[PDB]
């Protein structure tokens, strides 16, 4: 079996259906239900088994086993980076990453976990997967940084796969359990949805991120465990675009509207990043020799999923 | 003895009852009785002992005995569609009942469980019990879909009986504790004083014992194979329901259930 | 040691003041002193130990001893009609008696505890201790209801003594507490030393219940540990009198009052004897004059 | 070492300042320090250690072993009367003190507790330390009053010292944290500034280390003797009249004189300055 | 391995900053970060492993090994002076330190912790580590005077190195979550940058303090290490500089402001050095002028 976990969340979800596509259905999801709603990320998918995050670290910590486990995606974690309780942060993140990694090492269970653009913080050029060019701006990006330098640590005399992926800006579908931390694409579609005004932050049109669609998320991950590679890598585009350009394709999908500038949130002051750009160099040098949807390609394409 | 999980409640109560009146006494019942006003659905009643749900799982997962038990009807769950805490709803209802599942499977002990028709979501025909026709619409719906699609996986090679049954729109003594969750002839009474398969708890009750009597295994929808209007049960989100009952005429049980017209004044002619 | 249960409480510190009265002083009382004010039930008896009831029920759950138990008067329970949490009473109620049950027949201990008069529920006439005359109307009632059902398994192959008594509405000293839920007679002295009118329920006249002196209701307790006899046992006189004979025994003693019967439930209850006299029991029960007049005596 | 629960309370604090006075300073003081300015009762003060004593109890029970124990001065305890909650009173005061009563008489270690004049409830005359005498007025009183009757049963057959201390009105030193539970003088005291048998804490402290010298064992009344009205107390700046009658500490050999009202308020306004 | 507990905090980061600077970064922070804005004093730094403060006192407890420890710097407490729950203050600092003292104590490892000029209380003068000279004014100095007696009657006989250093008026780098209880020298900076005023109390000519700079405080820290020597002392410059000397160094860096004496303690502090230089600690400490201009350059 393959267990996936956050697999009633965004990311994780689509790890499980892409996994699906591939005719595996024998599949242990760890997660947190108590927002009941994300029930629908996996409604129409086919797993074997589900476990509450809670039970499964206990069990793991008490050295478990689970059955044939062939690899675990790790998925699940606090991703709020407006979240400012830092001893959860670090506890349910980074603490339990590294009592997930070593059960898999023991085991020499591969270990595919979920990393974040967000360690490399205020920066303008040069996203690169090093410690020099990382420097985050919340306690978040700390969390997820720390656990990259751990595992930085342990790559050397590894006897099993080890691999983080630093993803940029995800959307596409199975988010919409993520409230305010869901892309500003889903929260166009439903302010145009809803009659009111889709809105921007004042200085989008300077504000540019790397976004990339969740299916192509989904593909490297599976690729990567097909592949055995280990490693810390960016997953992005490699290309930057506004917030405007996310606007303008879902607007001219919806035939109506008009971006009404709303002023920048204070929590954010000093916690932002203004621009982003994965340097795909390193993931390309690994072999994923697979293309990237645009925005435009890829925002099409949700906007007819989530209508 | 027999066990019967969620016995305070409403078809519990009910099975306890259907017991009662084939001469059987030696029943465990286990339930949550913080809503104290579902003791009612036991006065009248005749049982062995009574344990809380927390209780008895702690013994279920230490693997002690409760003696010579002949079978488990595990009703107990959370049954109501407007709950959102996945969290507890995924424990209570589905880990619960894999943890009774295997618990039975060690000693062979009959295991008869409840599903629920909310697993077919806004299906309007076709309500086979089969994984193409279901996709619930809420957590308590997907915590029910998900035992089943568990006890699909069991069933190839388990060596005692295992048997889930749908149950559609179950109505009949023993629901007042239901409050908001109680059928809407109940309702209805109590304020006096879209189509759905409408099954009386009688009707209910017998088709579990029937099933324990011979043994047969599966998931079978459990209602009338007809659909009626709220406005009916009156003159008397799924937005309509019908049971198919291809699967449970084909297990064997060929009798036949009472419609919303002799159900419900039989109902009224007991709530009064 | 004997073990009274409930013995900070009305019946339990009865059973505690009857003991001492024969000289026995060695008695460890488990209770729950959350409200403190029950400390005077206390105060003036002789015990040799006190144990909130927690600490007892996880000692008695891990088999620890206690010493030389030759009894336990298991009188702690959760008395309220008004008291809805069914999970809390199933647990302090039904499951604790189990507890101390099975502790006790281990060992061979006499097991003398309370059982209701509210198993009966709405009954009119017939209070006869068999399961067809039972069917409580509350949480609590049932509570009492399925412990002696649970007893009635039990009985046939116990090697010890096993009672239970369905207590009436029980009057008498030590009951102050109890507040609204204290007995009618109790009331009917605040209001009279407050200076206010002793109040009685419209058609008081009328309105019959078993009413038993807790005095009586400690021999009866006495009497069983003494004789070893099991069963489950109505506790009451036998004779159903009114709340205003009450009210007319109270005046009686106060020499003052005038009954003011205010506004707006079991109009009857009367306990049948015919199974406490078979086993033995056979002393006569104080009636509502002789145990007001004395009661009223204590309160002043 | 000497252990004083309560260590840093009124009585407390004062025993460890008159152990100081005889050159003893290993002492461990094991208190609740929630309130946290009592620490100001220790901070002149010389001890060796500090306990909270929920740690102490989990300790004592677990049979632990704290050094070379030489007493135990237990002046901890709930002493609010309008505090109601019997079963944290009895588990606090009753209970906690049954547990350190074995701890000792397992190891022979002098128990020296606190008793309470409330153990005599309303009463009127004769407060002599026998059970016909005692009857209190609330849980706190009854919580003292269960314990005495406790350690009555233990005495018989104890190898080791164990005394308890009835005391009366308490005033003196270090009760500034008591608040409202503060003797009269000091309240007068403090306003100023913006019949019952009253003891100086200066002697309560005194025969505390008089008994631990001596090894006498029973429960004793600690009192001047006499009964001074408050109007006695405001000149020199729920039990009617009380008075401690002292044949039992005479008869024990405490022959010492107490300081009367007059005296140890004028001392005691003089320290307040 | 090197351990830092407090390491998200002020002293703590700038400790591990020090270590950074001399290639040392094999580091185990333990602190408690549920103020997640703290984790800015640790983004630049290069450590190991990071532990909460409970998680690492049970593994303490447990006598848990964590790895090859090669010394303990133990700046973690709770620092208000404003905070009154003794129980917390006396657990968190005093029991917490008891704690650690004997885990390093056992497997000899070099025990560097924080204690406090607050010790001393509203002392004038004489700052010299010694028990006649200690008189704290609250429960926070009170419990870093505790263990400071603690460790006195535990120096005698140890076999490995335990230093504690009272810490004087700090002010540097990486206090900005301190808020309220950053130093005023932090506070000028905000308002100067909030384009307002520059607050500093009435009277602030003749308000002195011993205030050091943190980078001198870290040199200290790692120099006792270097060197294994054991005490108690003085962390400070020696020299009593006024808030108005604190105040003129911020104004004359922005090259701007205006200061407005707000309304309204220890109206004077100076460190006693002769314990610390006789320990062998040399080094120079940076003044006021020095140290406040040179934090100003980093604030911006
Ligand atoms: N644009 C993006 O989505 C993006 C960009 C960069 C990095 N990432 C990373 O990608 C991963 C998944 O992000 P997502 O967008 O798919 O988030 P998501 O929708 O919030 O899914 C994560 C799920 O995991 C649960 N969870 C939290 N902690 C867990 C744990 N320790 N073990 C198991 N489940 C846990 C969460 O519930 P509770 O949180 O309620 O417990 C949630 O349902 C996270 O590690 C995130 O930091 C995402
Ligand atoms: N129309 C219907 O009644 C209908 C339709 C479809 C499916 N079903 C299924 O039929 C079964 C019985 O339904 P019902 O109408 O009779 O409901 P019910 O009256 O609410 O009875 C269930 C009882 O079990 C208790 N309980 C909850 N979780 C339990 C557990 N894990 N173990 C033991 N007791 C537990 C409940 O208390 P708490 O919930 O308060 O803990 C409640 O008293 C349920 O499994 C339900 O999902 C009923
Ligand atoms: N007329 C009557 O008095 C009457 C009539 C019928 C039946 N009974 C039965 O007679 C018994 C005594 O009644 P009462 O009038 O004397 O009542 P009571 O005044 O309420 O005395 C019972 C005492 O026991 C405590 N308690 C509760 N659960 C306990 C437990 N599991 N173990 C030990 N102590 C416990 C109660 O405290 P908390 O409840 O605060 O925990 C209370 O202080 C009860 O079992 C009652 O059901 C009495
Ligand atoms: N006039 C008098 O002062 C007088 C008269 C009669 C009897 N007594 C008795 O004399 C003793 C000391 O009285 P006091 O006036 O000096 O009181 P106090 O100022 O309140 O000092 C007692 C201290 O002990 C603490 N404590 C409570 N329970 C404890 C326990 N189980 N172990 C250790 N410490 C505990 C208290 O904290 P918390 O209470 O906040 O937990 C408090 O700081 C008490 O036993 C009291 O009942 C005093
Ligand atoms: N001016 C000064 O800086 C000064 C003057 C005199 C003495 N000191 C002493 O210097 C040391 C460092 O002070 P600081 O100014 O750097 O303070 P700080 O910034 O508050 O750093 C202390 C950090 O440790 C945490 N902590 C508290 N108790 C802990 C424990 N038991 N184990 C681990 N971490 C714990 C605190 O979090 P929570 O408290 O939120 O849990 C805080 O993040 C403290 O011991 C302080 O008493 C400092
Ligand atoms: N220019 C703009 N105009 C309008 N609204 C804007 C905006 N920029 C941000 N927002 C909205 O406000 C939130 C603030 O987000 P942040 O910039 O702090 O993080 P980020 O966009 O990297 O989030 C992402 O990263 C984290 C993990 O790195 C995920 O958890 C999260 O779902 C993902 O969108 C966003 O989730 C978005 O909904
Ligand atoms: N058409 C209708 N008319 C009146 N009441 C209805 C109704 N449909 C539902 N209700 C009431 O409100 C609740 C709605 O719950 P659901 O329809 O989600 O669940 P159900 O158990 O009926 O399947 C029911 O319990 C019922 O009492
Ligand atoms: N005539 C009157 N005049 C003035 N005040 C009155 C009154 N009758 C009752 N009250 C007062 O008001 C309340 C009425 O309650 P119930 O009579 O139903 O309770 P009770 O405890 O007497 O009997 C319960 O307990 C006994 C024995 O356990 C059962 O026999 C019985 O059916 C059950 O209701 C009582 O608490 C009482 O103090
Ligand atoms: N005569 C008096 N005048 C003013 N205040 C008084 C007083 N008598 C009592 N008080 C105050 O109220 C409290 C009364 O004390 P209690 O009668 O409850 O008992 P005790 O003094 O033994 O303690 C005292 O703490 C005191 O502060
Ligand atoms: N002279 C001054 N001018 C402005 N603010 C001052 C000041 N002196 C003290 N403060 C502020 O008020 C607090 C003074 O409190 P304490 O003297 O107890 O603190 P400290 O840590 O300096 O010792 C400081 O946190 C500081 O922010």
């Amino acid at each position: 079996m393959i267990i996936v976990t956050g697999g009633a969340g965004f990311i994780g979800s689509n790890i499980v259906k892409a996994l699906n596509d591939k005719g595996i259905t024998d599949i242990l999801v760890v997660d947190n239900l108590k927002d009941g709603t994300k029930f629908v990320n996996l409604v129409d998918l086919n797993i074997a088994d589900y476990m509450d995050k809670e039970d499964f670290l206990i069990q793991i910590m008490a050295g478990e086993e689970f059955g044939d486990v062939e690899a675990i995606f790790h998925e699940g974690a606090c991703s709020s980076t407006t979240e400012w309780d830092g001893k959860y942060m670090m506890d349910n993140n980074y603490q339990y990453s590294k009592e997930l990694l070593h059960y898999c090492l023991e085991r020499e269970i591969p270990f595919l976990y979920a990393s974040s653009a967000a360690t490399y913080g205020g920066r303008t050029s040069d996203f690169i997967e090093s410690r020099e060019y990382e420097k985050p701006l919340n306690v978040y990006g700390y969390s997820k940084f720390l656990f990259d330098e751990y595992v930085r640590q342990i790559l050397p005399e590894a006897n099993s796969q080890i691999v983080g992926f630093r993803y940029f800006n995800v959307y596409g579908p199975r988010e919409g359990h993520k409230g305010s931390m869901a892309s500003v694409a889903f929260h166009l579609n439903t302010q145009l949805n809803n009659g009111e005004s889709p809105k921007l932050f004042e200085g989008s049109e300077n504000f540019k991120r790397d976004f990339v669609y969740v299916g192509d998320v989904a593909d490297v991950n599976l690729w990567f465990l097909e592949n055995g590679v280990s490693g810390i890598f960016n997953l992005g585009t490699g290309r930057a675009e506004s917030f405007q350009a996310v606007a303008d394709a879902t607007l001219a999908y919806h035939k109506k509207g008009q971006i009404e500038y709303i002023p920048f949130p204070d929590k954010l002051k000093g916690r932002y990043q203004a621009f982003t750009q994965a340097d795909l160099t390193n993931l390309r040098a690994a072999g994923y020799d697979k293309p990237f949807k645009t925005v435009a390609e890829g925002v099409t394409e949700y906007m007819a999923w989530l209508n």
